[PDB]
């Protein structure tokens, strides 16, 4: 899995990947499935932030903390919106909301309403992906167009397809645990 991960995802990605683990004491040799998990994320999060118009959103996700929290105390200082408790994946200035994004192993609904749990009276938007084409956000609002959505979900499937195809996807999609 690890020579996976380094030959499908662009090598920023697998840095900011590979530092993220090592922050929590992770070696991504060792916990492979995460590694893949964090890129995959991560790559979704940069795919869905050139889905819209040229400037409509900011990406707070693959910041360090500190400049995480200084765009978005930024943001919420100039637009008024509610600072959230914890980082969110970015800020859509169209419609001025944070949104969370998710990307699961499992089935869409569960992962949505652990992510809410998290969010609580949170105002932030969340947006859930899985490997097979299923998506669920909040107040079933898409944000994006279904084309751009077409293609960050045919991506994944891909992504699910190449893993399989080395016998790598079984383990994979039974690495993601509950909250
Ligand atoms: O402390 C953390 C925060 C996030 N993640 C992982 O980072 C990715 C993005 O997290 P989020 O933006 O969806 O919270 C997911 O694979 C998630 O498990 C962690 O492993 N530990
Ligand atoms: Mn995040
Ligand atoms: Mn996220």
């Amino acid at each position: 899995m690890e020579d996976f991960v380094r030959q499908c995802f662009n090598p920023m990605i697998v840095e900011l990947a590979e530092k993220a683990m090592k922050e929590y004491g992770e070696d991504p040799k060792i916990e492979t499935n995460k590694f893949a998990a964090i890129c995959t994320h991560l790559e979704v999060c940069f795919m869905y932030s050139d889905g819209g118009s040229k400037h409509r959103f900011e990406i707070i996700e693959g910041r360090d903390r500190i400049m995480a929290w200084t765009v978005v105390n930024s943001i919420c200082n100039t637009t008024g919106v509610e600072k959230p408790k914890s980082l969110p994946d970015l800020y859509d200035y169209k419609e001025n909301r944070f949104i969370e994004i998710g990307v699961t192993r499992r089935e869409v609904h569960i992962y949505y309403l652990e992510k809410a749990n998290k969010i609580k009276s949170e105002k932030t938007h969340i947006h859930i992906f899985s490997f097979t084409g299923e998506e669920m956000a909040t107040k079933a609002d898409y944000t994006l167009d279904e084309e751009s959505r077409a293609r960050i979900k045919t991506r994944l499937f891909t992504i699910r397809q190449e893993m399989a195809s080395r016998s790598l996807w079984d383990s994979f999609r039974q690495s993601e645990r509950a909250a």
